[PDB]
């Protein structure tokens, strides 16, 4: 039982790309060994938020969009989630905490 209690929130990151086809690719290549945050500045078009490597950090039920928040707590394994398109664009989610 190592130190690290309390985890009501989810610790994930997000990326955005207009080329919806890439979103499907990055998710594939993301696990290749590259860091999610890297893609943030690499190909992610996400505004300022991308400057923080998309480090969404601990979020709860009421911070991200409905489609995103849903996939936010679905990939507890720590992987990329299906191409989620919100009012912002084609999002991506890789658990990181």
């Amino acid at each position: 039982g190592p130190m690290g209690s309390m985890a009501d929130k989810i610790k994930c990151s997000h990326i955005l790309v207009k080329k919806q086809g890439e979103a499907l690719a990055v998710q594939e290549r993301l696990k290749a060994g590259e860091k999610f945050g890297k893609l943030a500045k690499e190909l992610s078009i996400d505004g300022g938020s991308a400057k923080r490597d998309g480090s969404l950090g601990y979020f709860g039920r009421g911070k991200m969009v409905k489609p995103f928040e849903d996939a936010a707590f679905r990939l507890q394994v720590g992987e990329v989630s299906e191409p989620v398109k919100s009012e912002f664009g084609y999002h991506v989610i890789k658990r990181l905490g």
